[PDB]
Order: structure tokens, then C-alpha cells, then sequence
């Protein structure tokens, strides 16, 4: 099957941080959870996009090979 | 606002060959360009990966950036 493009970093952030984030609904957790995203570290930042970077380069070779 | 994530290689190049593609449908044209993305040199797929890595880049320099 044709490879699948990677999730960006910031989408990555949201989804692994959702599930303990709270409070009180999903809409409040995303909701704080895209603050969060908003206020971290710039290295913490650089991060996660340099692990969604490489996720890239890994679906750019896939895509090259892919038959 | 927040930048936007760019466009991938793969859909680049369905987008940007749809419009002369043909033949009968958009359905149709879209079924075909898909096939032609299929059947690309390396080369020509190298570019397109490379140009959408470029994006990519400068998008991760963005969201660093971006207040
Ligand atoms: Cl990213
Ligand atoms: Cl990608
Ligand atoms: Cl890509
Ligand atoms: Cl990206
Ligand atoms: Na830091
Ligand atoms: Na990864
Ligand atoms: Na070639
Ligand atoms: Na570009």
C-alpha cells in the first residue's frame, strides 16, 4: 500500500499529551492541550519536530522505493 | 496565526496536473493523475520530495519562530 505521510510534530504534541491533559471534556482537554503546544520550551519544541523530521525523511525514501 | 503545514510532494503533484489532465470527469482526472504520479522517474520524483522537504524546512523554522 502506498506509505502514509508522518504526523507533524504539533499533531503528535496534541494527540500524545490528550489522554492525561484534563479537565473536563475532550473539547477542554484539546482546548488546553494546544495552549500547552503554545508555552513550551524552544527546545522542547525543536524536539518534536526534529522526531516529525524524521518521521519525513522516512516517508520520502518509502515514497522513492514504493511499488 | 499559526503557519500552516505544507502541502505533500504527492500532493503537489496531483494538484498541480489535475487541470489539464483529462479526460471526462474530475473523478476521471483525478483516477488518472494518481496513475501518472504511479509511473514517475525517480528523478522527477526526487524533485518533487525535494521541493516539499524545502517547504517542510522552512514550515519547522515557522512554528520555532512563531508567537
Ligand atoms: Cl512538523
Ligand atoms: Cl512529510
Ligand atoms: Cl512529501
Ligand atoms: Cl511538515
Ligand atoms: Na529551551
Ligand atoms: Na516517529
Ligand atoms: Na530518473
Ligand atoms: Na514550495
Amino acid at each position: 500500500g502506498k506509505p502514509k505521510r508522518p504526523r507533524s510534530a504539533y499533531n503528535v504534541y496534541v494527540a500524545e499529551r490528550f489522554q492525561e491533559a484534563k479537565g473536563d471534556s475532550p473539547q477542554e482537554k484539546l482546548k488546553t492541550v494546544k495552549e500547552n503546544w503554545k508555552n513550551l520550551s524552544d527546545s522542547e519544541k525543536e524536539l518534536y519536530i526534529q522526531h516529525a523530521k524524521e518521521d519525513e525523511t522516512r516517508y520520502h525514501n518509502e515514497m522513492k522505493s514504493w511499488a
